[PDB]
């Protein structure tokens, strides 16, 4: 109906007994009561600090909230005990409510020492509070032993927010709560902890990935369980894996590029929980997270209409500071969002009318052109339900002196639509890497995407490495070849330690894949490390590949995270070489995320 979005604070730092409140968890009890849990950090720090698990309750659907009650109290006096990071799981079949959390003594996540002995004050224990009266009273259990099938699981904690209960297939009824372990090899993984007997016993399934962290799982329209993870390896995205079973295992983990994430927690739920398998309502997902990849801000709610393959809908609920966010389906049709606005924990309620709309994911290919040219690219739209929209619009988002126009024929129920985008870029347009936003305006809601228009740069798919002085390829992937893949996240690294290799006169050459008229080169520093940054450099070109001529350019580039230009008077060359003479802070290695050659295709 009319678009709804309201919010109020449940916890405000300093008031009501704690200097810090953090780590949100939202649930709706079997009888319509909203339950919100979070840490009360007397220390403002997580485990092993004396944190307490708290709870506020709303019986009128979320408008008014009760007093702040303690679910698990931490001991500030020695010996220090703490409880942290709550996560609710509601067994819709029996009525039991489970609040999972970290139980700390002397060690936190990174300090936990091997062992399952509840008594050993050196392991981060896995606790569960159970309640049979809708959350009023609780029963605590330490299940660290039930869930540590491998003596190597040195550490663990339950990912905050809220767990699930399968509805479909042969495991309908199973409860699932996600964890993050630290295996024997020091690696962080994702593991599903589940119960087939309504929580009396909890067993752990098969672990997944490397560089995982707080992860979330959801039931797809077909019983498949999608897993959406924070990436501890900081690639600015969410990793995802899928499972098709009940003794839980997921396939390979890959990165979702439609999910920009600053390496933070995120929420993903079924928009219509009780929809039947296969139906269109069972295919609708809601995901909340911080859209910024460099910051914990720009809280945006995204919608998927095909089990998470496409994410056309999106809206910002908090443009400002936004860290952890957790979602829940309300019995009235709306959704409850409990998050961290920086002031403590806030509660929000919104409905789908407020999100924008139309499940019409669309695609527009990436375009490469020369400055001063006009290019027309096709648009492909894939339409949903009550969608006979005779008049849809296409609003592109680019640079002011760029003429961009687009059109799409009408949308017909469950049909594919066509259209096209005409881009015109001026002759004084500086070389490559341009993001263009497209927005499908319709009277039934929004749908948006982004494509790339690269100007005056050669094709990396035609490039190869002619030579390199050293490549770190044992301890890590510092391959010379990671410079030509279109990914800032991957980098070439000089043979670093764990082998005392050569010092600074470092270099790399690219085989352009034929003779081109080139007039420049752009390089992006390695993004998440500052000691293998190139300072002084010199460029050399060649066309026979053996006799190099130059330097055609020389300079010292900066500490800039964006691409930096090495310009020179146009010339023909089949290969280009970058000689790095020094590192910005005098350290011994060179690392390059990406190399771009400016020229004519
Ligand atoms: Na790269």
């Amino acid at each position: 109906g009319e678009p709804l979005y309201t919010e109020q604070d449940l916890a405000v730092n300093g008031r009501e007994g704690f200097p810090n409140y953090r780590i949100p968890a939202l649930t709706v009890t079997p009888d319509g009561d909203l339950l919100a849990s979070y840490d009360g950090r007397p220390t403002g720090i997580d485990a092993p600090g004396p944190n307490s698990i708290l709870q506020r309750r709303s019986t009128d659907g979320g408008r008014t909230w009760g007093e702040q009650q303690v679910v698990s109290a931490g001991q500030t006096t020695a010996p220090i005990k703490g409880f942290s990071d709550p996560s609710y799981l509601v067994d819709r079949e029996t009525g039991t409510i489970f609040n999972f959390h970290v139980y700390s003594q002397r060690q936190g996540f990174a300090g936990s020492r091997p062992g399952t002995d509840p008594a050993d004050p050196n392991v981060l224990h896995a606790n569960v509070a159970t309640s049979t009266d809708g959350g009023l009273t609780w029963s605590h259990r330490t299940i660290t032993a039930d869930i540590t099938p491998d003596p190597g699981w040195r550490s663990r904690f339950a990912a905050s927010g809220e767990g699930i209960q399968l509805r479909y297939g042969p495991h309908a009824g199973r409860l699932i709560q996600q964890y993050t372990i630290i295996n024997a090899a020091g690696a962080f993984q994702a593991v599903s902890v589940y119960s087939d007997d309504h929580g009396r016993t909890w067993r752990a399934g098969e672990a997944v990935g490397v560089g995982m962290d707080e992860n979330k799982t959801v039931e797809l329209s077909d019983g498949r369980v999608l897993l959406n993870s924070r990436d501890s390896a900081r690639s600015g995205y969410r990793k995802v894996a899928v499972s098709t079973d009940g003794g839980h295992s997921y396939g390979p983990v890959t990165i979702d590029r439609d999910l920009p994430d600053p390496t933070n927690n995120a929420s993903i739920i079924r928009a219509f929980p009780d929809a039947p398998a296969g139906s269109a309502r069972a295919k609708v997902l809601l995901f909340s997270n911080a859209a910024s990849q460099t910051s914990r801000s720009q809280g945006t709610i995204r919608m998927s209409c095909d089990d998470g393959q496409t994410w056309p809908v999106s809206k910002v609920f908090q443009p400002g500071s936004m860290s952890y966010s957790t979602l829940t389906a309300l019995p009235d049709g709306t959704y409850g969002l409990l998050y961290e606005p920086g002031t403590g924990i806030r509660y929000a309620n919104f409905n789908l009318a407020w999100l924008g709309g139309i499940c019409a994911p669309f695609t527009i290919p990436d375009v490469a052109l020369e400055p001063g040219q006009q290019v027309t690219v096709p648009v492909a739209v894939t339409n949903q339900s009550g969608i006979a929209v005779p008049k849809p619009s296409l609003q592109l988002d680019a640079s002011p002196d760029w003429q961009v126009q687009g059109s799409v024929e009408p949308l017909m129920p469950g049909r594919q639509a066509k259209g096209q985008v005409t881009i015109t870029v001026p002759a004084g347009t500086t070389p490559g890497r341009y993001r263009v936003g497209a927005t499908l305006r319709t009277s039934a809601g929004n749908a948006s995407t982004t494509f790339t228009v690269t100007v005056g740069l050669l094709d990396q798919a035609r490039m190869s490495i002619a030579d390199v002085d050293s490549e770190e390829t044992a301890r890590e992937d510092g391959r010379a070849s990671n410079v030509i893949d279109g990914n800032p996240s991957t980098f070439w690294h000089t043979e670093w330690s764990r082998a005392d290799a050569p010092g600074y006169p470092h270099r790399i050459s690219l085989d352009l894949g034929g003779t081109h008229t080139i007039s420049g080169l752009q390089y992006t520093r390695r993004q998440n490390s500052a000691n293998e940054q190139v300072a002084d450099y010199e460029i050399y070109t060649s066309l026979n590949g053996t006799t190099w001529d130059g330097p055609v350019a020389s300079g010292r580039f900066t500490t800039s995270l964006a691409p930096q230009r090495a310009v020179f008077p146009a010339r023909d060359a089949r290969y280009i070489r970058l000689v790095a003479l020094s590192e910005q802070t005098g350290h011994k290695y060179a690392a390059v995320a990406e190399l771009e050659v400016e020229g004519q295709r």
